[PDB]
Order: structure tokens, then C-alpha cells, then sequence
């Protein structure tokens, strides 16, 4: 009947689990629709995707799909203001961003759930009539160069845009994607192009409804959000732009049989190789390509990585089919190498080749395909319930690929056995067909070529002829062999019942010398799945930089010796996670809870037991000594962030520190170090999920006794159990530590201002002050004042206390950034006196609904708990009890809060700064609103004699 919709799909299949429900459509105009329904959920949600991407950009002007996508926030006719669309997700709990693909451009956000249509009306203009205002297309083009600018030292992308590099230059491929100022704005200009135009041109060129999709997930009914989504997305005019394709691939004869030598700019050493492959994508049912990736690239017993691990040439290992573009494909192996392999490249690729053969001898094998099959039915099964806003963006992009009716399947279920493609893709792996890549610091001034866009110094040879035939006549290697059956598979996917003493939060079930079990049985998900938490406390893991090296060494060299093993399981959806911290170990098993006490005691077992190869040993450690050099290399912002955790925390050993120290650790110290750190512990765990009290009080004794069986292990005296403090502040100070970031061309900030303890009171003071500035000091210091790509602002909690802090990356000197935030930190003064009492409100109830949004997986649920344990303030109840308070405060206390804690003449500001210069700076001291004249400043020369030079906060008292 009605004229507005070309169909209605028929059911989407879904997982018999999901409570969500589903309606699929076709407008009339074409825009393929999904529209979820569920009452439940508190945070709305939507997402457009176009299937036009950097592939479709101008060829004299870079980037400009890319550019489109961050024009189409800055207003529209309908909705002028600039941030109209960002500030009426802020005060309504929302959120949004996007992103541009070669082939793709991807819109989202979600909002509180009773403000879906107005969000989706402002969204909506995005794709109807776009100002692209002349003031915003001048600022807005900073914030593009300045997030190419973080790019331009990073080995990945260098890596990325080097490969388009090397293709065929006639290819849409070899486009760069970014944009930057020069692309952007000073090319164009001297080319007479009007950039307002060019993006009018694209957007009414290609934005057109043929190539929408769109996904709106809300508590309205699926008649309602299907009356919605024709209100607001008919209008949508229909160009009938024909789709791109990409037949030809960017890989052509003279771009095989080609080595490429690169210097990266932190110190690796990896290893890449690639072939051309057609597009599999049609072959979705079948996915021969993850077939194959699932046998190149296992990592247990007889595969490929096992034997390159054995003789010491690589560590890790990845493989499988890699996405191009409709038409083109690529299938590549990434191994990284160490020192040794370096020196072997041509025998290891020999042995990438001897496995291939291994392949084509054996022929496909059903059973593997069934294995791939139930794990992946599995898998569907019991999928957790995905945050609103990522399942609308993941969901808008496929729907350009798969029938309505599978959307949600398409890339899970599998039902065709198909040899025939197996082969197909396998006679693509062969070395006429092939393209190397080493990345090693060994060719840094051997190197004869430079990429343009990001300046990668990299040399290209052919490769021998004769080495391509002893690669061709690759033999078969005894020691591969394919995988066995994987019996990690779970069976077992029974929902206990809940037990009548059950609990809304973790009970605290067992309160030993040696261990504080926490435990609660899952009554939201019911799915077959736990998480199973221990935190082991010993301060022999941090006494000192030689200990500190020692931990990490020694659970880095425990996961390499069950990688073989724990590999299955992870496959099997069993994963686990095992690091040192500053207060000892961190263990975490999540995933099906049916072999989950096989794969845990395994862990336990070995590390009670552990036996140290040397040759891993020296390996690893040479890793690790790279691994701390290479934060050299990192952004400004995170050095500014590292800077000021090393400030404020009690004890903390520094990145140098550490390297000195990795020298005395010889073999003999770590086998010394390792049963030492095992003597004495204790364990606090958080056992949650699929299990009841008693197996819950049978996981945490059977990891007791294996500890005590094989390591002797006593409890700690509860004294020995020290958390550390955060530095005290004093009264109206302020002081500044200075460092260079010696690799990035860009400055970075980090400024704190140290409010109190937290406390009912003072955690909501400071988080609704956050919420009221969050969009206005993204809006004044990076879309007005365009200072960088990064600008943020929020609460910090660290030990206890909290306060506010603002970080920057930019051109511009720290110095500079601070008046700017200085500056803007009045405007917010007098903002907040001249809002009006609902606007209030609004930040009020918009706060409110972020704190109480109700966890929909397991996981997160869990990691709220885990956030209460390891802070000890074990406050289980904080949403409900803060939010109550948080709706009593007023205007008047906000205005009290900044005055005494955060103006710039408050009695009690605490304001600590990290200023992180960039590369180039030597040294360092209109339409803008004025910044007040700020005291001298203290400058930290030596962060130990800062930090004894001040008193330490308490710690906060449990709950
Ligand atoms: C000159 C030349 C020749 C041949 C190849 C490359 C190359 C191409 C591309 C790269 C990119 C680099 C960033 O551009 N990325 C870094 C981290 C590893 C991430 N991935 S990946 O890990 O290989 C991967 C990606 C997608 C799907 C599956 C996989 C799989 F795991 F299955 F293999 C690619 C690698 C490097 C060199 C280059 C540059």
C-alpha cells in the first residue's frame, strides 16, 4: 500500500537469544533500512553509511571525502548553528563521530532513549542540505592537518600509504586518503578551486540515497521507528549514481616479484608478504580465504609460526585474506623477526612456502571447515548484546553487502563447503605472485627512495631469479603438520539456575590470610560464559626497577610457553589475560565457563612450575629493551599523561630507569627472582557469570592449592598490603615540569587541577562541572580556536583523589595553550551564571543517564565491580546513591566549587602542568577572548626532590 517504501523484508534471523527485534526495509528512494527495537535499552541510536569513500576523492584535491565528513557537524539549513548537533547530543546524553573508508563513509550517534527523534532530525540534514560555511571550511582544515601531523611518525601508517605507493600510480589505490593543509587549502588555492563548491559538487554528486543505508535502534515499536525513518529519510534525493568498482587490481605483473627494504622510525623488525587475490567478499557462505587464514596463521602444534619460533627467527605471527576494494583483494603473512631472523629472510618465507605446499598436498579438509562452522554457530549463539551505538555503525556498513534477511548472520553463520575455492585462492600463493617487505633500522642511510606523503625512506628491488625457484620448489617439511582436533570446543552451554541465596552485587564469600573472594552469580545475560578476576599482591613485584623488569619478564616468558596450548582455547572463545602490576599479578579468564577450570589451572600450574628456556629468555629480553626505547616514538599527549603519572603517584619507576636496570637481569637472578615472588601473596579475585558459590569457592581453593602445592606460598601480613598515595598540593601553587619529545614536530599538555579525596560530595561537584564544560571546551578550543586534533577535558581519579585536567596536542606552544585554557575556563565562569535554571537541569539529568546506562554484557558488568576491588573503596552501590545526590545540587553549589577550587584566584587551586615541546622547539617560556595574567611558576627539576618535597594524601576509606 504505501508508496513510500519499495518492501518490507521478511523476518531477520537473528540469535534465538536476542530479546531485540528487527524489521528490515527499502525506501523508496533506495536507502536500505534496519530498524532495531528494543524497550530495554536507556541510550538510542542511529547510523547512515554511504558507499562512497577516498577511492571517489578528486584527484587534484586529497582528502576531500574525507574533509566532507567532518563539514557535514558544522551545520545545516535547517539547523544553522555551528554545533547546534553537538550540543544538543550533550545535554542529552549523546555522543557521535564518523569515519571515511576508501569505499565507505560511516555516520553514528546514540542519545538518551526519550530523545531519539530529536537527535535523528538534526542527523538527518546531514544528507539533505549541508551548509559548508566559508568560516568553517577555514578552520575546520587545521584540525584535518593537524590529525595527519600525529599520523606522519607513525611506522603504521607509513607502512599503509607506502603500499599504495608501490602499486600501479594509475589506481584510485595509490590516492592519499587524509588530506591535509596542503590538499586541503594552500594547493587548491593556487589552483583557483573553490573548496565550498567542490564540496557541494561531491556531496549533491555522490551523496545520494541509491547508496545509503541507514540503522536506527530505539525503545519505540518497529511501526513507530518505521514512521520515523520515512518522515526523516524519504526527502533524500536519488541520483542512481552507479556504484564503483575496482576490477583491475593495484597489483599488476611488474609490481610482483618485488622487495621493498624500509626504515621505520620506531626500532622493529617485521616481515610482510603479501599476494594479490580476487575479491572473496562474493563468496561470504563459503569464506575460503578465512579457511585458509585459519591455517597459515595458527599457532599450535606443527604450525608454520611453531617452527619459526623454534629456531629463534620470529615471535608472533598473523595471516589471512586483507581487504582492498570491490574487485581486488590481498592475502598476507606478518611475522616480526628477530635479530637472528633478520639475517633469514629467505629461508623463513622458504618455510612460509613449505607450509602453502603442505596445503595443496593434504587438499581441503571438511572437518576443518566443520570445526570453523560450529564455532562460529557458537559464537552467533551466545553473542553478547553490543553497545547501541557501535551495532548501528557495524550494521549501516553491511547492509551494502548481504540481503536484509541475513544482515545480522552474514558474517557469522557458514554453510557451503567449498574445495573448489580453497584451491582457487591456494594457487594464488605462489612466488611468481609475491611482494616482501623488511622493516628494520639495519637500511637506515642504504635506503635510494622517499614516499611523498609521509617521507618513508625505503629501496626496491627485483627479487633473484633463482631465489624465486628454490621458494617454487618449497619441499614438504616434516616438522608441519595441520592441526588436530581442537577440544577446547565447548559442549556445555546449560544456564544454572539461580541459587536462592544469590545476590544483586559480589558477596564477599571468602575472607582468608591468603584470599578475598568476591563472587556473583549472573542474573541479567544468562549466558554460557563466566569471568573469573584475581588480583595476586606481592611487593617483591615492584620493590625496585630490577624486580619491576623481572615481573614483567617472567609473565612474558609464561604466556610464550602456553601460547602453544592456550591458542586452541582462545580460538574456542577461552581467553585469558596475565600482566605484572605495581602491586604484583593480574589474571583474567573470561569466555565459555565449560573447560574455563582446565585452561586456569593450566595457568596456575605452569606458573608455579616455570621452567625457562635461555634461548627464549635472551630473545624476549632483547624485545623489552626495544619495547622501552620505543616510547621515544610515542604522541606528545601520551608523553605528557606518562610525565604525570610518574609525578603524582608515590613510587613509580621511570621508562629509563628501567632500561638501566634490564642489564643485571641475568638468567640465574630471574630463576632466583621467581619463586621468591611466589612465596608470599595474596589473591583477590572477582568470580562472576555462568557458576555457583560452590564451584566459585572450588576455582579460588584450587588456585590456592596449586600455589601452595608447588610454590610453598604463605599470606602476606595485612600491613604488606600498602596502596600508594597521590602527592599532596599545595594551597594556590602551581608548578610545571618541561620535556622534549624528540620524534613528533607537535607540542603536547597535560594540566591538572587537584581537587580532594573522593567523596559522595566532591565526586559529583567535579563530575557535573565536567559535564557542563565537556562540549564548550571542545567546541572553544578546537573548532573556534582550532589548537589541535586532541582536546579533551574530564575528571582524572588516580589513588584516591581527583580532580580536573585538560589535554592538548598541538602547533602551538604550551605556554600558549595555557592562557587559551585559562581563558576559556572564565568563559565557562561566566557561562554558567548566565545559563538558565532548566539548562541546569538538563546537564543534570544528561550526567544522570550516563552514570545509571545499564551494562549489557557480562564484561562490563564485571569490569564496574573489578573498578570497585581494585580500589578498594568497594562501593557496588555508587550509581544509584550518587546520581540521588547528584540531582539535589544547584546552580549555587557549582558556582561555590569553581570559585574555591578551580578559578584561577581560588584559595585552593591545585594546579600541576606537563609541557611536552615539540621536536623543532629550542626552548619556551584579536577575535580570542582574554586570558588572565597567571602567577610565576614553580618549575620541577627533578621529579624525585618534587615529590619529598610535599606532603602524601590518605588513602580513601572502604565502603
Ligand atoms: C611495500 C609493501 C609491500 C608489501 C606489503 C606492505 C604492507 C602492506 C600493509 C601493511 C599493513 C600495515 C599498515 O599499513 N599494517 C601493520 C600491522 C599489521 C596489520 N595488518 S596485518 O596484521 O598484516 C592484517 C591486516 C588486515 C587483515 C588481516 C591481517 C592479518 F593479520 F591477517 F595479516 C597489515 C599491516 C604493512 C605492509 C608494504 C608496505
Amino acid at each position: 500500500n504505501n508508496p513510500a517504501i519499495k518492501r518490507i523484508g521478511n523476518h531477520i534471523t537473528k540469535s534465538p537469544e536476542d530479546k531485540r527485534e528487527y524489521r528490515g526495509l527499502e525506501l523508496a528512494n533506495g536507502i536500505k533500512v534496519l530498524l532495531i527495537s528494543d524497550p530495554t535499552t536507556d541510550k538510542s541510536s542511529a547510523a547512515l553509511d554511504v558507499h562512497i569513500g577516498s577511492l571517489s576523492d578528486p584527484p587534484n584535491i586529497a582528502g576531500l571525502s574525507h574533509f566532507l565528513q567532518h563539514m557535514l557537524f558544522l551545520g545545516t539549513k535547517k539547523y544553522p548553528k555551528e554545533n547546534e548537533y553537538s550540543q544538543f547530543l550533550s545535554e542529552h546524553a549523546g555522543s557521535s563521530n564518523a569515519f571515511t573508508s576508501g569505499e565507505h563513509t560511516n555516520y553514528y550517534f546514540d542519545v538518551s532513549h526519550e530523545h531519539l527523534e530529536g537527535a535523528l532530525d538534526r542527523f538527518a540534514q546531514f544528507f539533505l542540505s549541508p551548509l559548508f560555511d566559508e568560516s568553517a571550511k577555514d578552520r575546520e582544515v587545521n584540525a584535518v592537518d593537524s590529525e595527519h601531523e600525529k599520523n606522519v611518525m607513525n611506522d603504521a601508517w607509513r607502512l599503509f600509504q607506502l603500499e599504495k605507493a608501490t602499486g600501479n600510480p594509475k589506481h584510485p589505490f595509490s590516492k592519499f586518503g587524509t588530506g591535509n593543509k596542503y590538499t586541503l587549502e594552500t594547493r587548491p588555492n593556487q589552483e583557483g578551486i573553490d573548496v565550498r563548491q567542490e564540496l557541494l559538487k561531491f556531496h549533491s554528486a555522490y551523496y545520494s540515497s541509491n547508496l545509503m543505508a541507514v540503522v536506527v535502534l530505539g525503545r519505540e515499536s518497529l511501526d513507530d521507528l518505521t514512521n520515523l525513518v520515512v518522515k526523516l529519510f524519504s526527502e533524500v534525493e536519488n541520483k542512481n549514481v552507479p556504484l564503483p568498482e575496482f576490477p583491475e587490481h593495484p597489483f599488476q605483473e611488474e609490481h610482483l616479484k618485488q622487495l621493498y627494504k624500509i626504515v621505520p622510525i620506531k626500532d622493529i623488525r617485521n616481515l610482510y608478504v603479501t599476494f594479490p587475490i580476487p575479491d572473496l567478499q562474493k563468496y561470504y557462505k563459503s569464506n575460503p580465504g578465512h579457511y585458509l587464514g585459519h591455517l597459515i596463521g595458527h599457532e599450535g602444534p606443527g604450525s608454520l609460526l611453531s617452527e619459526l619460533k623454534s629456531k629463534g627467527w620470529v615471535n608472533t605471527l598473523v595471516g589471512g585474506q586483507k581487504e582492498g576494494a570491490r574487485g581486488f583483494m590481498f592475502f598476507i603473512i606478518n611475522v616480526d623477526l628477530t635479530e637472528e631472523g633478520l639475517l633469514h629472510v629467505e629461508d623463513i618465507i622458504l618455510h612460509m612456502f613449505q607450509y602453502i605446499q603442505k596445503l595443496r598436498a593434504e587438499g581441503p579438509q571438511e572437518w576443518v571447515f566443520q570445526e570453523l562452522k560450529d564455532l562460529n554457530a557458537v559464537a552467533f549463539r551466545f553473542k553478547d548484546k553490543e553497545r547501541p551505538r557501535g551495532y548501528t555503525s557495524k550494521i549501516a556498513g553491511i547492509l551494502h553487502y548481504y540481503p536484509l534477511e541475513e544482515v545480522l548472520t552474514a558474517e557469522y553463520l557458514l554453510e557451503e563447503f567449498r574445495p573448489d575455492l580453497i584451491e582457487m585462492v591456494l594457487d594464488k600463493l605462489r612466488p611468481e605472485n609475491v611482494r616482501v617487505a623488511i622493516v628494520s633500522k639495519s637500511f637506515e642511510g642504504k635506503t635510494d627512495r622517499t614516499e611523498e606523503w609521509y617521507g618513508t625512506q625505503y629501496k626496491q628491488e627485483a627479487i633473484p631469479d633463482e631465489v624465486i625457484k628454490k621458494w617454487q620448489n618449497a619441499d614438504l617439511n616434516g616438522k608441519f603438520k595441520l592441526p588436530t582436533k581442537n577440544e577446547f570446543i565447548p559442549t556445555n552451554f546449560e544456564i544454572l539456575p539461580l541459587e536462592k541465596e544469590a545476590t544483586p552485587y559480589p558477596a564477599l564469600i571468602k575472607d582468608t590470610a591468603m584470599s578475598k573472594l568476591w563472587f556473583k552469580q549472573d542474573d541479567k545475560f544468562f549466558l554460557p560464559k563466566a569471568n573469573l578476576n584475581f588480583e595476586f599482591f606481592s611487593p617483591f613485584a615492584y620493590v625496585d626497577p630490577l624486580h619491576s623488569n623481572m615481573a614483567y619478564l617472567y609473565l612474558e616468558l609464561l604466556k610464550d610457553s602456553l601460547n602453544e596450548y592456550a591458542y586452541a582455547a582462545e580460538l574456542a572463545g577461552l581467553s585469558y589475560d596475565l600482566q605484572n602490576t605495581i602491586y604484583g599479578m593480574y589474571l583474567s579468564v573470561k569466555g565459555y565457563n565449560d573447560k574455563q577450570p582446565i585452561l586456569l589451572k593450566k595457568i596456575i600450574e605452569k606458573m608455579a612450575t616455570f621452567e625457562i628456556d635461555e634461548k627464549r629468555f635472551e630473545i624476549i629480553k632483547e624485545a623489552y629493551m626495544r619495547s622501552l626505547n620505543n616510547f621515544r616514538a610515542e604522541q606528545p599527549h601520551q608523553h605528557a599523561m606518562y610525565y604525570l603519572r610518574l609525578l603524582m603517584t608515590e613510587v613509580a619507576w621511570t621508562k629509563d630507569e628501567l632500561k638501566e636496570a634490564l642489564d643485571d637481569v641475568t638468567l640465574p637472578r630471574l630463576k632466583a627472582f621467581i619463586p621468591q615472588l611466589l612465596s608470599r601473596l595474596h589473591i583477590e579475585a572477582l568470580l562472576h557469570g555462568n557458576i555457583t558459590k560452590q564451584a566459585a569457592l572450588g576455582i579460588m581453593q584450587m588456585v590456592e592449592d596449586t600455589l601452595i602445592e608447588h610454590a610453598h606460598t604463605k599470606p602476606l601480613l595485612p600491613s604488606q598490603l600498602v596502596r600508594y598515595r597521590e602527592v599532596q598540593l599545595p594551597d594556590r601553587g602551581w608548578f610545571v615540569y618541561q620535556q622534549r619529545n624528540e620524534v613528533h614536530n607537535n607540542s603536547g599538555i597535560e594540566i591538572y587541577y587537584q581537587t580532594d579525596m573522593q567523596s559522595t560530595s566532591e565526586n559529583m561537584f567535579l563530575e557535573l562541572f565536567a559535564q557542563i564544560i565537556s562540549e564548550p571546551a571542545f567546541n572553544t578550543l578546537r573548532t573556534k580556536e582550532q589548537l589541535g586534533y586532541i582536546v579533551f577535558s574530564g575528571p582524572r581519579r588516580a589513588n584516591g583523589i581527583q580532580g580536573l585536567r585538560f589535554i592538548i596536542q598541538s602547533e602551538k606552544p604550551p605556554h600558549y595553550l595555557e592562557s587559551r585554557v585559562e581563558a576559556f575556563l572564565i568563559t565557562m565562569e561566566k557561562s554558567i551564571e548566565d545559563m538558565t535554571e532548566e539548562a541546569f537541569q538538563k546537564h543534570i539529568q544528561a550526567l544522570a543517564i550516563r552514570r545509571l546506562d545499564k551494562p549489557k554484557k557480562l564484561s562490563a558488568e564485571s569490569a564496574k565491580y573489578w573498578g570497585e576491588i581494585i580500589s578498594q573503596q568497594y562501593n557496588f552501590d555508587r550509581d544509584n546513591t550518587e546520581v540521588a545526590y547528584l540531582k539535589t545540587l544547584t546552580k549555587e553549589d557549582i558556582i561555590k566549587f569553581y570559585k574555591e577550587m578551580l578559578a584561577v584566584d581560588a584559595p585552593r587551586r591545585h594546579k600541576v602542568s606537563v609541557h611536552v615541546l615539540a621536536r623543532e622547539m629550542d626552548s619556551n617560556p584579536i577575535n580570542l577572548s582574554q586570558a588572565p595574567a597567571l602567577p610565576q611558576p614553580e618549575v620541577i627539576q627533578n621529579m624525585t626532590e618534587f615529590k619529598r618535597g610535599l606532603p602524601l594524601f590518605p588513602l580513601v576509606k572502604p565502603h
